[PDB]
């Protein structure tokens, strides 16, 4: 099958909520072949400005104090992690723009 594709997008005011499933609005797509990158996809909302980051980031390293739990999994859940004066989520997934699907869910 293909590669690893996943998108690559700046952190930009996004309008994605925390629903059970979200999307980037990236429209990029960043080759991740040259290595066992991975899709990262982290949403971010503080007061009224949310902003949602995609790019290939390695689940190895915690990012804005952040650690993705669905990496090896095929589906990214977006998690929670202690975001003072706003809320921040992370996922990465090995899929193809499995990232860019930021999956909010309660549980």
């Amino acid at each position: 099958q293909l590669p690893r594709l996943c998108k690559f997008c700046d952190v930009k005011a996004t309008t994605c909520s925390n629903q059970d499933q979200c999307t980037s609005n990236c429209n990029i797509t960043s080759i991740c072949e040259k290595n066992n990158e991975v899709c990262a996809a982290v949403w971010r909302r503080n007061d009224e400005n949310v902003t949602l980051e995609t790019i290939c980031h390695d689940p190895q390293k915690r990012l804005y104090g952040h650690m993705l739990d669905d990496s090896s999994s095929e589906q990214c859940v977006m998690k929670e992690k202690k975001d003072d004066g706003g809320l921040m989520f992370m996922c990465s997934c090995t899929g193809e723009e499995c990232n860019d699907v930021l999956i909010f869910s309660a549980i």
